[PDB]
């Protein structure tokens, strides 16, 4: 854990949170500011900056973050139509919260262009 | 493999590509129609549709995912600033090509709206 992460915050419930999946490795949670009518962020309970960080010690919760993905994207009505799945290194991509997640996104028609 | 699959086309060398990275278990290629001044497409070998197909009996190809995007950031100096990583399921999300793949993005400023 780190004292001043807002998402390990949230994990030890010293902040609230709507949270659609948990385990002792993995928790999903709705984003507050969604970018979609489906916006969770899947984040491991583990404190590791983003995937720059990932390596052969920690690399199995990429598995659990998938897994968690798909449950929840079944739970939300948006698996069938599909979703995107995003993951940001750097202030350059975009992270603004430096404790690894990925954002999952669904619930409109988001079209050709990625970035 | 299967028969009309780009993808599976170019990992056996029916068609071109510019690799960044290869073993038996993955390729990263260029991407050439980019969206970013560095954009890579990180593919398993093993043909599966998108990240809705991957289960407890092929997720460790994540794995090797993340780690040749890791490499790749690297070996094409967009490690330091940072990067995104995008994955799709369905036309909805955007998908074209259905074999699975994870979109590698860097060197350039890609901001706050991750959609
Ligand atoms: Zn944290
Ligand atoms: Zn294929």
């Amino acid at each position: 854990t780190l004292e001043n992460c807002v998402f390990c915050k949230i994990i030890k419930r010293e902040l609230p949170s709507t949270i659609y999946y948990e385990d002792e490795r993995v928790i999903a949670i709705k984003d507050i500011n969604p970018a979609a009518p489906v916006h969770v962020l899947i984040i491991p309970k583990e404190h590791i900056a983003n995937v720059k960080e990932i390596n052969e010690s920690n690399a199995q919760i990429l598995i659990d973050i998938h897994k968690a993905a798909n449950k929840v994207a079944e739970d939300l009505g948006i698996a069938e139509k599909g979703y995107r799945l995003i993951t940001n290194c750097g202030v350059a991509a975009g992270q603004t919260v430096f404790h690894l997640h990925y954002h999952l996104l669904g619930g409109v028609d988001m079209g050709p262009k990625i970035l």
